[PDB]
């Protein structure tokens, strides 16, 4: 877990998938659902280091978890922690959308941030934490995220 409250996240490419700002909105989007229900706040910087470090690669990419190109693999986030700690991988051989067509940005990115904050992934099939990409219409987070998330941050109001 994170000591600080406070975190700062950065885009650092972008999918060509997507036009830039609905790539941002996916993201935002994604850190606004654990931002409103913990005391956690975000700031996202455009240049230079941030905690939780966004990227969007393929196949070996550094780290020793490397894509497998189109499917199977969509997405990885580490644990908290400085430098990789935190920091989120998207696989662009993913085809990356803003709609019901598959592979919804906003809902894998809501995942990944889910691991990056400290969870794991969860038994409840209704939970956004759980290890099976569904695409809904709405998406809120489950008790069982709430509750996962709290204990961890502890709540917002
Ligand atoms: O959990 C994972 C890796 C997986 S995965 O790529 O299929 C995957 C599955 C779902 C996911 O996020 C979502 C979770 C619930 C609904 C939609 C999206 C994000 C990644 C592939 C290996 O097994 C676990 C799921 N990454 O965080
Ligand atoms: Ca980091
Ligand atoms: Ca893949
Ligand atoms: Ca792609
Ligand atoms: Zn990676
Ligand atoms: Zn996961």
């Amino acid at each position: 877990r994170w000591e600080q409250t406070h975190l700062t996240y950065r885009i650092e490419n972008y999918t060509p998938d997507l036009p830039r700002a609905d790539v941002d909105h996916a993201i935002e989007k994604a850190f606004q659902l654990w931002s409103n229900v913990t005391p956690l706040t975000f700031t996202k910087v455009s240049e230079g280091q941030a905690d939780i470090m966004i990227s969007f690669v393929r196949g070996d990419h550094r780290d020793n978890s490397p894509f497998d190109g189109p499917g199977g693999n969509l997405a990885h986030a580490f644990q908290p922690g400085p430098g990789i700690g935190g920091d989120a991988h998207f696989d662009e051989d993913e085809r990356w959308t803003n709609n019901f067509r598959e592979y919804n940005l906003h809902r894998v990115a809501a995942h990944e941030l889910g691991h990056s904050l400290g969870l794991s992934h969860s038994t409840d099939i209704g939970a956004l934490m759980y290890p099976s990409y569904t695409f809904s219409g709405d998406v809120q987070l489950a008790q069982d995220d709430i509750d996962g998330i709290q204990a961890i941050y502890g709540r917002s109001q």
